[PDB]
């Protein structure tokens, strides 16, 4: 066993492989257009679906960013955005690639409230996108909810040029923690990965990994060994739902045991009105250590 | 103007972003599947499309690599395949990184020939994809041949975690021929065209402005005459560029803008296979190229 060989357990589980598709043609892009497409797509999506708000501390981890931007001129902020868009060596776009994907999103989710307002230069009245942009902000427009949002955060994450976290909250108190069931999964390294996660528990979460195990995130690569997999965790896994529903428990290679749970998670960016579709695919060693665990957004409700 | 705006002239292009779309859900995939996709891909391409084999200059620089793997025990070989499909960091990747294009192409293509023979350890038989491997084939398949080539070649440059062919001499100066462009007579396209045709790449780089960028389908502007000459000279050689019509336009600052559309052919396929392209020129008021981009378009209909 590898990790990168145990990408390949459970290989009937069809993820959603549109949204790095869509990523990729995005990518491709005019930053203008990009700029745009995004404005579009964020208008449009707000008339059913509402964004928290940023946190306090993520705000003042990017105000200074933020005033900088307010202060120049409209040609000098839109140029600003489309250095961001495209990647450029800038100071700002050395900030911004600093920041933790929270804190990027709360950047722009203050632009986009001040654009409305017309304090920041707007996307150009009447805007036409490109014909590769019109047909991207379609696919876009025809996903699910949950497909749609993980296309946007892609996006505004790969910005900038590329360490500035949010605080990290303590966890959940004991007595307050609820305790997840899945239909058919007993075990408690699973059990135990759900339920801490979900208190945000990720001192105790990490000791379920072994020392070279890796968690890969939806289309993204393995992260490998405890130390980064808990900068992750602590990084980026904050105030998650998870709601696992059923699963599946099979022997594997040298004692191994592999387990595939499909449910649903809930972002604190928009609680329960984005239920995304999720499979979590274990691989524990004989001692029910993690030595993989992959999680990926499902290609529709029909994989679950 | 900077060469980042440049990029959004003649905006209704449409440009064959299947082929990006494509390589990001292969890329998605188990390095195995990875392998097998490609190799069945290859196999029913074969039928009927046959590639142009590998230069010597290109089978001796890749020659102790591939000796190496050949040396290798069967599950060693399968392994180091992986590695590449992974990025994995080892020797074997690392050198791979350091060829240019056609380089990792011609390893390739000898290990293919190997692993048919028998030489190498194969797919396993009656190997079967993945759910999303197989769906990535099946949109593979559906493409046009340029297009088809185009996932391959670029699902191959990007393996692995300096090296090129020598620089072969440009065409005797007798021997050129001139393309001819509906509606077009301007001269930095007419000798950009016919300087690359040539492989005339000191000639070709005297268009360009000193901060000028020369934009390849679905990769990002290189940038400045010492980067765009060195793409030239490792990767550009052999074309035949088929300009067909263009049409002419005025841009901001005394600048031109002009759209040429027509086929070009890669030797490595010759003939049997004409990608449709479309060059995208932007030219300041002296006649230098300021930026051009190169984009494989989505259907002839473009
Ligand atoms: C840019 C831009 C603009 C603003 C755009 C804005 C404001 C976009 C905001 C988008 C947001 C807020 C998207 C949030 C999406 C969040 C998602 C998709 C979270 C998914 C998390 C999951 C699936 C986690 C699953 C996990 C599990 C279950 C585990 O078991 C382990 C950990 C982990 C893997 C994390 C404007 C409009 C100005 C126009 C100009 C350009
Ligand atoms: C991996 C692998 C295998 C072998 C795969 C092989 C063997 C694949 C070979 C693929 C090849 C040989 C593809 C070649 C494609 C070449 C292309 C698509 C060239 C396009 C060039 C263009 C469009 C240039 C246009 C330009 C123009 C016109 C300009 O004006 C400026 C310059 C430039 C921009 C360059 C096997 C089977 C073992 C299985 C295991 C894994």
């Amino acid at each position: 066993f590898t990790i990168d060989s145990a990408r390949g357990i459970f290989p009937n589980t069809l993820a959603a492989d549109v949204v790095p598709a869509t990523i990729a043609r995005f990518s491709q892009l005019n930053a203008e257009d990009q700029l745009a497409l995004i404005w579009f797509a964020y208008l449009e999506m707000g008339k059913t679906l509402t964004i928290a708000a940023p946190g306090a501390a993520s705000m003042q981890l990017a105000e200074n960013a933020l005033k900088e931007i307010q202060a120049m001129g409209p040609l000098q902020q839109t140029q600003a955005m489309c250095d961001l868009a495209n990647r450029a060596d800038t100071p700002l776009c050395r900030t911004y690639a600093s920041w933790s994907p929270n804190i990027k999103l709360g950047f722009w989710y203050r632009l986009g409230e001040l654009m409305e307002q017309g304090f920041v230069a707007p996307i150009p009245a009447g805007y036409q996108l490109s014909a590769n942009a019109n047909a991207v902000l379609a696919t876009i427009q025809g996903l699910e909810s949950g497909q749609q949002i993980t296309v946007l955060r892609n996006a505004v994450v790969d910005m900038g040029f590329t360490r500035i976290a949010e605080p990290v909250v303590p966890p959940q108190d004991t007595a307050s923690r609820t305790k997840v069931s899945i239909e058919g999964v007993t075990n408690a390294t699973v059990l135990n990965y759900m339920d801490n996660l979900n208190a945000n528990d990720f001192d105790t979460l990490i000791e379920l990994f072994t020392s070279d195990g890796a968690l890969q995130p939806p289309f993204q690569r393995p992260i490998v060994g405890k130390e980064n997999v808990l900068r992750f965790f602590r990084e980026e896994c904050q105030n998650l739902k998870l709601i696992p529903e059923r699963g599946v428990t099979e022997p594997a290679e040298d004692g191994f045991t592999q387990i595939k749970v499909t449910g649903k998670v809930q972002t604190p960016w928009f609680g329960g009105n984005v239920g995304m579709n999720i499979a979590w695919r274990f691989l524990l060693n004989p001692e029910g250590k993690i030595f993989f665990v992959a999680i990926d957004l499902l290609a529709s409700p029909k994989e679950l």
